[PDB]
């Protein structure tokens, strides 16, 4: 079983009032690897407050910090499972943020926690 | 909700040759918080071989680095699903070390993937 990694560009360039996204991707497809949870977190933030965004498979996106908050961002592929008919997809975590501001700029960390692999992660300046 | 935080101690000291554990609990207690993983990563190891141990709810531990490795590695209480009749419980991931060696000796971080929080960190220096 190979080993994944998370892909991302190192810094993207957002415009003030619009949208942006931060591409992430774990690589390469590994059958068997199990995607237990995606984050995005703000590393240079307070400790206990890093976590933005998380994504479980069964249960969906929440936003654990009230800025950017749920209004500003969206997991732009991500799926969960919404019944019998629909499974999940988490291998692109790409976020996207809306109605930028300048207190959203600085470093972003998409973290995949993965079975039997464990937690992987890449950061992304964003540029604003 | 209240937010989740990693109780560790800040250095345990083992002998070598021996067993020594690295408490790590989930604290509080948290009605409706569900921990999708936890992981045992050595952050100053090289980053492609940080992560030494995993745990899953339904698929229990596993080991990505060969050293230390599974034989000398256990989750000392945690507990997976094994059927209809059981429950996977992570709250306490403390792990332990077995016939400890020099090369054990390090920092050693204790991570919950939690939904809806986010991943949360503790980290250990093991001092052998
Ligand atoms: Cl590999
Ligand atoms: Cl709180
Ligand atoms: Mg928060
Ligand atoms: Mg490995």
């Amino acid at each position: 079983m190979q080993d994944v990694r998370v892909q991302v560009l190192p810094e993207v360039r957002g415009q003030l009032g619009g949208t942006v996204e931060l591409p992430c991707h774990l690589l390469p497809p590994v059958p068997g690897l199990y995607i237990s949870l995606v984050t995005w977190q703000r590393p240079d933030a307070p400790a206990n407050h890093q976590n933005v965004a998380a994504f479980h498979p069964k249960m969906g996106p929440s936003f654990p910090s009230p800025k950017p908050g749920s209004e500003r961002l969206s997991f732009v592929s991500a799926k969960q499972s919404t019944g019998q008919d629909t499974e999940a997809e988490l291998q692109d975590a790409t976020l996207a943020l809306h109605g930028l501001t300048v207190e959203d700029e600085g470093n972003y960390t998409c973290e995949f926690a993965t079975f039997p692999k464990g937690s992987v992660r890449g950061m992304t300046w964003l540029r604003v």
